[PDB]
């Protein structure tokens, strides 16, 4: 097939239906996220989603929230559909999302990871060492007591894509 | 009777008299809080009140001020009228306010609690450990020095109502 | 005379000529300050000045800069005119400034004081012990090597 | 005939061409930074550039990002064109930048200087001893590669120009 | 270095605003016997203009004047140069620019009050104690001063002053 | 108490002002009986005239009706009256002071008036004199020369406060 | 029959007003045969001129043409005529009285006019004097000085009912 | 050989008028060489000025630049010139007469001008006198002085056709 990347969000019909498809993949791959909570965040206007499309069908995505006053982005949800995982799609999504944030000159990623996702973010260059000060993210990024906070710092000079 | 909840504010005649109704309950149940000060805030545009209506009549409410630039909300007055207390009206009021704040992406409450109501705030999940940075609120919330600063974190995945 | 207190600032002819009177009084009483620096601050939109008027003319005031997101107010200029000093006017000015900030939930004054005025700030409750962390005020207040950083702590009050 | 203009992409052909010209001098004198990255910053509305013009033509400039919410300005690019160096143009540029900043009530400069240029900043008054809290700049100023963080404190009573 | 002349007045942006403060300062300081508030009232009066002498962005002198086109003259209200810039010909240069300005606006008479300590400066600017303009034309329009000498200057519009 | 001062006049439009103007017409007229009431009403309600009202507890207790001649560089004082049971308390002097401050703001620094014999002492205490410096060509025919009245002039000082 | 007085002129229109101005130009010209009809028509239709028309049974039987100079504080009387069959019945005097009442209510108190020899006695009886109180600088070159004519002035009392 | 007269001025003006004012500035410049040509241009193009242009075959051959002061009741004569090859043919007199006729219809009846030895005799033949009836207070600081020049006045009669 042919693969497309598209940053979208609920600020168009294909956008709306692509968003419903993202809420489906997020809900299926993250069974502990209440479905209504996914849809509330995914359809929220100051959230954006990097969609991974295969033949006009939503097969993955990274839902994120830019905090340019506080100088970082929240990674909200990460999913590739089940039969399309372990093929590098996750890595091309993250790399794409990184180059986009270069172009908007935000250079920091914050996210919470459970024990089953920590390996993925580590392999995208995320660390437990948080350089961003608490005074800047607490109360803006959604806390997850029980999961590890991870951070990734981008180089506004190297080609990610 | 017929119980209703409404987040009102002064930014209808029906709403005007509900605000006077809330200023009345707040004043009676907080008798050393100067009435003019209670009126000044309840009729302030940047403050809002969650009225509890029973059979068309105001019997309770929580008056608050959301600081979405700082990520928390300040709780200002809580009261139920004398002959409706100890029936759970307090709890449903707070639960409703939690739900209102989930849907508005503000997940932290801050309040001062006197020696007469800290047991209520404890039972609504408020703690003396403030996880919000002192710098986030020191210039925003009024300091009722003498009373105890208390904090409530909201889980946006749990249903509260 | 008729004594008035007004908190004014550059966004009206009356306010305007009051800011010029204030710049006059700050400049004449602090003559090693550049006239153009005082004027640039007094007419800065995010500074305010508490003007003390006696019979429609400025006789003193306090120019300040509030930092709400930081929990204090910087005190930039304090002057009373020469022929009206030693009369409690400096104390009424600072007192009014305290009430203003107690309404507005700012409970801390920060200021640099020199050897000619440090006693007057002491008498208004300033000390050399700075309880505001350096991380809250550094880079926000104009640091002045050679003068003494001093702090005043206000008691909060419920209106009426 | 020498002129100094603070310019930038607002929200004018002579302005637009000067910005193409600055972007060229920055690209040529800072070979490390990718030309595409220099353009996004020089043409960003939140960034400004102080242009040094010698007979209608750009020979130097300083690209800066003001953070008045934090009390400092980031100095992003410094360059004088090779044919015009060691003629005191860099000092005249930094002086005008200083005057521009005392009129705008910002009194700290923060920059990352590579080992090759630390001597120049040192002679414009910069120090390696950083009086701003780390928590105040981390994530706003682009952390640079291997460069030294430097700070310049301004005194709003000197006429720098 | 970097001398400029600007006719400004209060209609004001903050550059013009801060310059009027500078002028009011220079006037106030060189005219100690004029009340600061009176100088400020007139400098910021809309029907008043000031020719500012700007030296490297900073005010160092000026002439505050008030044009009376229907009366056919202009009132010279305040002249001052900062103490450390006096006796370099700056005062003369201000007056010449003010004469060139009024030639183009077809006002060819200046009226001013000078005290014994200022008569010599206006004399060397071409002013005279012989007042050709009639009293009916200026009395109660220009602000009289007790003890000051009234002085008049007549301009030639066929002569270039700057 | 609650003394107020208001400069009012017919605009060539408000009922509070209109009843105030009638109060002034009455006070002027009762204090100046040998002046036609119609003439006093005509001037008070004339648009290019103005009156400085002295309000005490909402009721008119005095005022000064004047005509500004900005083109001629002076203002004419037309009527001055304080109601009888409020005289000799400084109200006539406070009225003249406020009227002075008002004119300094409009760069009119000369008052002219034709005082009758009963008023000369009041005008003298407010700084008027018989030595008229405004040349006759500037005021003649613009103010009426009532035979037997005394032309009196007051010069205002724009550097000094009057209120 | 029905006598009316109307102050008219050629403004910035009415068919009745316009025929009256012809009637006035006719009366002035016939009663002043030694002034050129063309000149009488220029002034009578000049917009800065006004005529107080005496109307009897809808017909023009006389009038006064004047030029108000409010800036200079006087009015110029330009032409006075009553048609011959209606002279010596007080109409000339009523016109002047009406003209006086009109200027009183407009705050103008001085009339000026250049009378010829045959009109001195009429102006004398209407209160004019050869003794001119307005300074020469106020009227020279605003009113027209004809050689051989007598300047005459009338001073108006605004406290006097003229009509 | 077809001669016209037009009152033109820089109205704050089409192509024809603009090239005529430039002509007039050229002619005034050549015939009055002690006047800076930039001074003639400033006044000739001044909106408060006007010029009576003498046009012969579409070509400017003369004119009179004048400034009307209606509040003052006179007009200043600023420049008079006829081109050299058209002089002493009565052109300068038709110009002054056309200008007199223009001014009576605008109710201005005095002319003031400065003239040195060379020009004085021209103005005398147009009826100017060295005896000024306009008082000094009316024209001083309104008309441009020239020392070395004689102030001259001319009185116009509005019962007279000048052209
Ligand atoms: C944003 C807030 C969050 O934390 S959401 C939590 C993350 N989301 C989920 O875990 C949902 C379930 N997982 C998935 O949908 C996918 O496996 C995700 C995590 C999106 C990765 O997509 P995928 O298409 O497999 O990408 P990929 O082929 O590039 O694999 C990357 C390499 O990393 C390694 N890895 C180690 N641990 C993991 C892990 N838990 N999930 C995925 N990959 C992991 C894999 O070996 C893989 O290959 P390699 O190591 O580069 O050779
Ligand atoms: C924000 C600043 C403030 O306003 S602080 C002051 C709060 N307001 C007052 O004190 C006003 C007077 N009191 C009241 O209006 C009500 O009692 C308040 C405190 C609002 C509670 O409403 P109410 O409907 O009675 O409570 P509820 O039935 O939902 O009971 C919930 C549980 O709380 C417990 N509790 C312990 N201490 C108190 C207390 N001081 N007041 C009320 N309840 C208290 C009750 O026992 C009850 O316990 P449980 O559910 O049986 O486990
Ligand atoms: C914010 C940075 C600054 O502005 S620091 C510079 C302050 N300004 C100056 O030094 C300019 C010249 N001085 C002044 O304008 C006035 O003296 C100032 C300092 C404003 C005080 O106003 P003033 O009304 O005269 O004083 P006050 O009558 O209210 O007296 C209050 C008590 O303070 C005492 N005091 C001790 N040292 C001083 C001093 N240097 N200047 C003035 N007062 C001082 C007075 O004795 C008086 O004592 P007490 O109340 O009798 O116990
Ligand atoms: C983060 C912002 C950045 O751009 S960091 C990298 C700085 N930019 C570069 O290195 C680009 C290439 N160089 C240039 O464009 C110019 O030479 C720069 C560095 C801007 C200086 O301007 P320029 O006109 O040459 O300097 P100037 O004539 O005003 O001389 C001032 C004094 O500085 C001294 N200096 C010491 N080290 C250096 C150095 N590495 N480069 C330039 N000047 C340096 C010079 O000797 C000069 O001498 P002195 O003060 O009389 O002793
Ligand atoms: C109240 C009404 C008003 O208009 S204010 C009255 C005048 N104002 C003042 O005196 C204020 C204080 N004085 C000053 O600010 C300046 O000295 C003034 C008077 C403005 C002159 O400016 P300044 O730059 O010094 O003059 P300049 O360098 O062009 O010198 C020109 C020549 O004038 C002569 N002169 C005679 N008397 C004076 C005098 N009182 N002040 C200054 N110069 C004066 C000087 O000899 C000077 O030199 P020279 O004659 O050309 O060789
Ligand atoms: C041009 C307008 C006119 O028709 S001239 C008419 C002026 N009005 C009248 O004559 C009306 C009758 N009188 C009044 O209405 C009031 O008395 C007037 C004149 C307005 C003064 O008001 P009133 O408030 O009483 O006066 P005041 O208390 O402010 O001042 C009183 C001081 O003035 C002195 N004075 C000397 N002669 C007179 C006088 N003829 N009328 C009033 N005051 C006069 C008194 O000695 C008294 O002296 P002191 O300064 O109070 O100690
Ligand atoms: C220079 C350009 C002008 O417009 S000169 C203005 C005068 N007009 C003329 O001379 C033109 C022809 N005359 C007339 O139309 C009328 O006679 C004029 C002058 C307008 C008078 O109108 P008429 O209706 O007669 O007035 P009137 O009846 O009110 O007479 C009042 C008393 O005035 C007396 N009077 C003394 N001298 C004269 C005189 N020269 N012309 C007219 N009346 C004059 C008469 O005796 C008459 O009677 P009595 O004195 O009350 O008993
Ligand atoms: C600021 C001052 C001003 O308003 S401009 C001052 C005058 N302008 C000039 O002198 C410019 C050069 N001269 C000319 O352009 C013309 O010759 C002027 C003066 C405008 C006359 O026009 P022009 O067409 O030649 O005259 P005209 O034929 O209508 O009449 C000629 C009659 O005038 C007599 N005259 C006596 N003295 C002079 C004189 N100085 N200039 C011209 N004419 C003069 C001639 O003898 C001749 O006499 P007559 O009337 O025919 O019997």
């Amino acid at each position: 097939g042919i693969i497309e990347f598209h940053v979208i969000g609920n600020s168009n019909r294909r956008v709306l239906l692509w968003l419903v498809g993202l809420q489906n993949v997020f809900s299926h791959q993250l069974p502990r996220m209440p479905k209504e909570y996914i849809a509330r965040l995914v359809f929220d206007p100051k959230h954006k989603t990097l969609a991974l499309i295969k033949d006009g069908r939503v097969i993955g995505g990274i839902c994120f929230r830019m905090f340019p006053t506080q100088g970082f982005t929240e990674i909200v949800f990460c999913a590739v559909t089940s039969n399309e995982q372990v093929k590098g799609y996750g890595t091309h999504l993250m790399n794409h999302l990184k180059e986009y944030h270069i172009k908007h000159n935000i250079l920091y990623f914050l996210t919470y990871a459970d024990e089953y996702a920590i390996g993925y973010f580590k392999k995208q260059g995320f660390s437990k060492d948080i350089k961003v000060p608490k005074s800047r993210y607490l109360g803006y990024i959604k806390d997850y007591e029980g999961a590890t906070l991870m951070e990734c710092e981008l180089n506004p000079r190297i080609p990610y894509t």
